[PDB]
């Protein structure tokens, strides 16, 4: 009973068939359906041999349209007249035409209203864009409905900006020049997003908080909530998505300046003037939304599976991956769910057979991740005493696939050798690689942009469950999954079916099986290995590249860092002081006995829960990881030294210099401080 | 190598002995003298035979008059002439007479300035004393000098108050009613206060931060400080305090209202008139305050003596309290201070004959306390995470004696055991119970209030070192000392001198010898008994008396508690799980292998740490301890479940009843919800 034990033992055909198991009615949060799969998976996962599984449920703020009011935007002439309607729904995937209770498109957590006014067109809606627009085409979004296009950062981000920019109304679509790839054909007959094709998406600018309602405390059944009004990250204004064919005659009237170039032109047939309103002819019609969709305090279930260690049951290692969906799910997430369901059917086999893990593994089938991380981020805030003190790491599992070419890694500096080590050791699924290891498929297809002869991982960034578990409590977190040539066509789409990930994306299930034994492997090694599988020397090269990388964003304005003093040189000497420490520490390691190797662990996994500044970020208190935050411009990238970084942000706008610089000094020191702090936590304990 | 043969090693003599070392001379935080007791210290300890002695040292904000301006209050008449002035120093001791740099009285922090004005007496400044004056009386504060005497509450809540309600300067004494013990003799005849004698003492209201200028971060070499202005805890208007010759002259001419009734009137031959103002002859004079006092960033060091651990080394059993004093701190600290260094000096004979501990101990020496506990908290901001995740139990150190009467312990209810069990092996050294154990004496003084034939053990408070450590961290905390039958007169004046110590409270040194036999061996148990000594079951006891005061508290608003469906069903629940789930730990405790052992001291060690809430108490971010926080009215006394509390208090006075009543009800859900979390780290992990 060893590693390659468990590899084997996974199989491709039953990814298959799980995920078609769980495609064939939509199981969105808050539903029926969804409440029937997640006991159906309590049912399995206890057949399959864990030792126990628990729902655990919480009662949070949802969304959804009204069904006998529905959402949808006009062009309204001054007459009166709805003179243009976009569609109520998109036309259903072949042989799903009957399915009921598919959830029309609309953005989760808009606020009711029926404004009207002209339209702006804000290209991607990005920090960047709406400063083009205001401060170098002098164009002024107050009272508008801006038109954006989905793409480059997180929707709630489009959806803040706008706000921010006085923006009566947001209306989303996704451009073809960014969910149509050149050459493949729509949904039935290819993988690509037809013209009625619509992006469903939660806009909610949450920070970590989970449930709006219970931000730090689980939303359990006598949990004092906030009003409405007091609800942390609910938009202001009205949003709606629409699709290319819709866009297309909202955008197609555009008046007003021209495009400012061409990387804010589209692929539609349009001009994509910016606006405001439209030309001459129809200089009098305007654009009006209908938005009556209602928020909703409703239960949510978690899946909890238990897989007791045998040495170290008070160690946690965490596969997590959720499981609502906001229609069919196909590729996101149950071609996640399916692998997490197989690797769990694994473990089983091999406990059945009377090996247990070292250390404790949990399961977890998350709920409402696609109505802002609620079920991962509520049952965190219920169990975050257990978590910080006895949390290994955290692997996440959601979609497995975004795509056929190669090994996509994000994760925390201290799984970079973890993740080399595993994937040398597996074999690659791809075309041309038979034979060849997954390590040298990945790095051929996917090279480091430092090191050659190494592939590249990323850092993590936010918008999938491991973010409580990583920017709030510090837990090492990685994800990996198979993706694309350098997010995908059907993305949230009613046409994102078994079907098209069975047909398009892997059709022999080899890539699911791939990723399957990454996440496994990991999740096996990190819960049985005697040491834990962390090398601290690898946070020290990052913290010294970040490090550069801040002082050199900081060194655009050297005439304000001589006058302010502004100095780098404590967090410099913080990240050489963690390198040397780092350094002798791993000597230690491979140098030493159950209380010294216990001892020793626990400053491994300790190691990532030294970041955690529990002051929080400024006015983000719940993102708390002083080295990685989600950017404050996309909350799917990841930022290093995230607070120095916002400091910094667009300076020299600000009003007073020597307080705009004092505040990027304390963020210097607080940095250095934390780096110091976390590398005295490797020096000797006494 | 055992308990008794540390316990015997201490001796008497030796506790004398340093005493009167340390207190010849004074040893005022930020000043040569006490830089210079450190050094000292640092090597005695090294020589004794600690693995390592260090000084940490921060750079904080501390205060001091001006040497060449002296601080100094007055009766000014219409004329503009100071008819009356204020002492300038205590005179001297005697043989002290010629000792440079004794600092005279002031409050450390006062703002400068010069007002002048109307006085007003407010008792003893407590919250009760003001809503009496203002919502009673109908007497304004707004402009006038409040005079207030000491006692009841710490000096800072009483600025604080006189703040809130208007007033532009605050004079503090002590009255004989007091600090004055009937029947025995003034210093150097005996321990009462002189006429001439002054209380020192801060009146910063830092609620837990520290250095005023880096809350949340250590005042090291780099740090960014704030400015003044924004600086934590500081108050708005002058302070000073004098004796009761100087305050009979301030308060005999007093008019205005009669004193509300007799627990208003102190002892002066003064009638207690609460003013405003003089009476008829004097109506035109007024009083004048003169503060010059200035805040200074000045160097502090603490003194960090390590005793490695042989088994668990990376778990720290700290025993530490302040060197720094006023003047010359014969009680204060170096009646605590003296039994410190005799504890290390014991240890360090059993480990130079080979003995170690099983866990490690940390020793410490703190700097400033006197300036608002920042030696300890800059420590301890430095290196939170080492403490959070390894430190077992913090045993606080300042004087040993206040009275020679009885024992006098506040601590967690997870040390109540471990008090009773060593206090029942200790000889008692009372006359009267020659033979009997220190339980017996200390249970027959003080008697449990609510077990017969148990102890009074008290809730810890705050306004010492131990304030970081519990309130802050989440670590078990206790302390002990000697006091009287139910402060003490001289304390904070140039009069608390070794004569004091060896002529009246403690000649034969055996108070300091019990006292240091409880601090020592409540240590020894911490850092070597196999099994951690606390008792869970201790803690939920406490939980179910405290949830029934706070239910008693707020069932005084019974129509309200109806109309806003306020329950306590919740706190009740958890405190009850609390119980069952504390029952069933003590059983596998004593029912159960290294790994087991060490994942059974984990649940007891971070059974202290579930009570911190990771967001602190509203606007109070230090103070993190859900059950115990200092009382808002007197940092001194701890109040239980203070979250709900502060939301009750005075609630019927609040504008918006439905906004009040629902943030008691937020904070009930709050402490529930923390209760049950506490309780399941003792439920089995998996
Ligand atoms: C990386 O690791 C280093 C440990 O090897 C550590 O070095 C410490 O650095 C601090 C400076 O930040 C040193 O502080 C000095 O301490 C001595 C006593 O040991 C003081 O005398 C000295 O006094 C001052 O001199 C100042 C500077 O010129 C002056 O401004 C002051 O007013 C005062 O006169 C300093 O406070 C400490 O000793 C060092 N330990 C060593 C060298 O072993 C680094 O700080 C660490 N990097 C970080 C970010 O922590
Ligand atoms: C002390 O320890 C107890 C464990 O023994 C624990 O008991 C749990 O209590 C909660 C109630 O707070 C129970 O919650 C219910 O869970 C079931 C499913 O297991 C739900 O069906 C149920 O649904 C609701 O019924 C509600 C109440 O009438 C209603 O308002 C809702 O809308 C919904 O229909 C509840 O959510 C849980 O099962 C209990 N575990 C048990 C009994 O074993 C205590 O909560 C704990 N005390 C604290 C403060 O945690
Ligand atoms: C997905 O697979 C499960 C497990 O086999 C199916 O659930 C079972 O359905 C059978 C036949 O109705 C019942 O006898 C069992 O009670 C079910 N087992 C459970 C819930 O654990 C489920 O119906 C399948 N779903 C689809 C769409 O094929
Ligand atoms: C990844 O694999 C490398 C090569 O096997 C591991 O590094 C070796 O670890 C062993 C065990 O301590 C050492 O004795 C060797 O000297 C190491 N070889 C090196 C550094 O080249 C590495 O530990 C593995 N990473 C893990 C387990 O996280
Ligand atoms: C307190 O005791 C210490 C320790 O004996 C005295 O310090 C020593 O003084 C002697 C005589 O001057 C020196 O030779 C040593 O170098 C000192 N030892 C130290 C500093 O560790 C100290 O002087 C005593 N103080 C008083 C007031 O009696
Ligand atoms: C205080 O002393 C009592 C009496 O010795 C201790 O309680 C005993 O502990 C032993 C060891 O587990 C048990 O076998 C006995 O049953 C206990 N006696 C009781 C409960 O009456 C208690 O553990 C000590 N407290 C500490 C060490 O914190
Ligand atoms: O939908 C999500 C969050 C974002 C997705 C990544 C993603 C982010 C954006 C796109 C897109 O614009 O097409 C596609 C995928 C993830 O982190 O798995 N979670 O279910
Ligand atoms: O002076 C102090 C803080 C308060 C003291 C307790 C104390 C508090 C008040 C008095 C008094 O009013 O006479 C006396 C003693 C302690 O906690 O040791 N620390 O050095
Ligand atoms: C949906 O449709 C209309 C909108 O006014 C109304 O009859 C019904 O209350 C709405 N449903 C909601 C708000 O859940
Ligand atoms: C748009 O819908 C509204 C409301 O149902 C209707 O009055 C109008 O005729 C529609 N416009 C078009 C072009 O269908
Ligand atoms: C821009 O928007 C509206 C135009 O109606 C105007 O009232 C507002 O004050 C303008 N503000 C700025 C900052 O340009
Ligand atoms: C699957 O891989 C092939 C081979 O390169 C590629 O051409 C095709 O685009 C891939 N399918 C998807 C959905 O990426
Ligand atoms: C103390 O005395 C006077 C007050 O104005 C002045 O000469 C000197 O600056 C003062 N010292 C300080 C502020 O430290
Ligand atoms: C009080 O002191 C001031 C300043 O030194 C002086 O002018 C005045 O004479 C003094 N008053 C008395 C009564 O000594
Ligand atoms: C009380 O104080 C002063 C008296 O000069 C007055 O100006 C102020 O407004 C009064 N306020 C209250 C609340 O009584
Ligand atoms: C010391 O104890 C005696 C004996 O009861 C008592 O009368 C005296 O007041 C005590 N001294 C002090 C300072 O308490
Ligand atoms: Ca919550
Ligand atoms: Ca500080
Ligand atoms: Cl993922
Ligand atoms: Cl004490
Ligand atoms: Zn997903
Ligand atoms: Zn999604
Ligand atoms: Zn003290
Ligand atoms: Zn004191």
């Amino acid at each position: 009973h060893n590693m390659k034990a468990f590899l084997d033992e996974l199989k491709a055909e039953n990814i298959k068939k799980f995920l078609y198991n769980f495609t064939q009615i939509p199981h969105l949060a808050g539903t029926e359906q969804n409440f029937q799969l997640a006991k159906q998976i309590q049912s399995q996962w206890k057949e399959f041999g864990l030792d126990s599984v628990e729902l655990a449920h919480y009662d949070v703020l949802l969304s959804y349209p009204n069904k006998t009011h529905p959402n949808y935007i006009s062009i309204i002439n001054e007459d009166g007249n709805e003179i243009f309607n976009t569609s109520l729904f998109e036309p259903p995937p072949p042989g799903y035409e009957n399915v009921s209770d598919i959830v029309p498109p609309f953005s989760a957590f808009s606020p009711q209203g029926m404004p009207e006014g002209d339209l702006v067109y804000v290209n991607y809606a990005r920090t960047e864009d709406f400063f083009k627009l205001e401060r170098d085409m002098k164009i002024n979004c107050s009272g508008k409905i801006v038109i954006a296009r989905y793409g480059k950062v997180f929707r709630g981000n489009k959806v803040k900006n706008a706000q921010l920019a006085g923006a009566k109304g947001v209306i989303l679509y996704s451009d073809p020049a960014d969910y149509f790839a050149p050459g493949v054909k729509s949904y039935p007959d290819g993988w690509n997003l037809p013209g009625g094709g619509v992006q469903r998406g939660n806009i909610l600018n949450l920070n970590g908080a989970g449930d709006p309602l219970t931000p730090g405390y689980p939303a359990n059944e006598y949990a004092y909530r906030r009003g409405i009004a007091e609800a942390v990250g609910l938009p202001s204004i009205p949003v709606h998505p629409i699709g290319y064919y819709d866009a297309q005659k909202l955008l197609e009237k555009m008046g007003g300046s021209a495009p400012p170039d061409s990387s804010w032109r589209g692929s539609l047939k349009v001009p994509y003037n910016v606006g405001p309103g439209f030309t001459g002819n129809f200089s009098t019609q305007k654009v009006k939304m209908h938005i009556h969709s209602t928020n909703e305090v409703t239960r949510i279930y978690n899946v909890i599976g238990t897989l007791r260690g045998a040495v170290e049951p008070d160690r946690y290692v965490i596969l997590g991956g959720h499981r609502d969906s906001w229609v069919f799910g196909g590729i996101d997430p149950q071609s996640g769910a399916a692998v997490v369901h197989e690797i769990v059917r694994s473990f089983g086999t091999l406990k059945k057979e009377g090996w247990r893990p070292r250390r404790t593994i949990l399961f977890a089938s998350w709920d409402a991740e696609e109505f802002g991380l609620l079920g991962s981020t509520e049952w965190a805030e219920e169990n975050s005493r257990l978590l910080q003190e006895r949390g290994v790491a955290y692997i996440n599992a959601d979609s497995s696939i975004e795509g056929n070419y190669t090994l996509r890694v994000d994760c925390t500096p201290l799984m970079y050798s973890l993740v080399h080590n595993l994937t040398k050791e597996l074999k690659s699924p791809d075309e041309g690689f038979e034979g060849k290891s997954l390590y040298e498929s990945w790095t051929k297809k996917s090279p480091s942009p430092e090191f050659s002869g190494m592939p590249r991982i990323s850092k993590l960034g936010s918008g999938n469950d491991f973010e409580v578990f990583f920017q709030r409590l510090g837990i090492a977190s990685g994800r990996a999954r198979y993706t694309k040539n350098w997010g995908y066509p059907l993305y949230h789409s009613v046409y994102e079916t078994y079907e098209l990930v069975e047909k398009f994306y892997d059709p022999m299930f080899k890539y699911h099986l791939t990723v399957a034994q990454v996440r496994g492997g990991m999740v096996f090694e990190l819960a049985n290995s005697i040491v834990l599988p962390f090398d601290c020397r690898d946070y020290a090269v990052v913290l010294r590249k970040y490090a550069d990388k801040i002082y050199s964003i900081s060194m655009k304005h050297p005439q304000e860092m001589k006058t302010y003093s502004v100095s780098f040189d404590s967090l410099f000497s913080a990240v050489k002081n963690f390198t040397e420490i780092a350094s002798k520490f791993s000597e230690r390691l491979q140098d030493f006995n159950p209380i010294v190797l216990r001892m020793m662990n626990d400053q491994l996994m300790f190691l990532e829960r030294a970041f955690i500044d529990p002051l929080g970020l400024p006015d983000r208190p719940f993102y708390r990881h002083v080295i990685y935050a989600p950017s404050s411009h996309n909350k799917y990238a990841g930022e290093s030294f995230p607070g120095i970084y916002d400091a910094l942000f667009d300076i020299e706008s600000k009003v007073d210099p020597s307080k705009a610089w004092g505040e990027v000094k304390r963020q210097i020191y607080v940095a250095a401080f934390t780096v110091q702090a976390a590398a005295e936590t490797l020096s000797e304990v006494a």
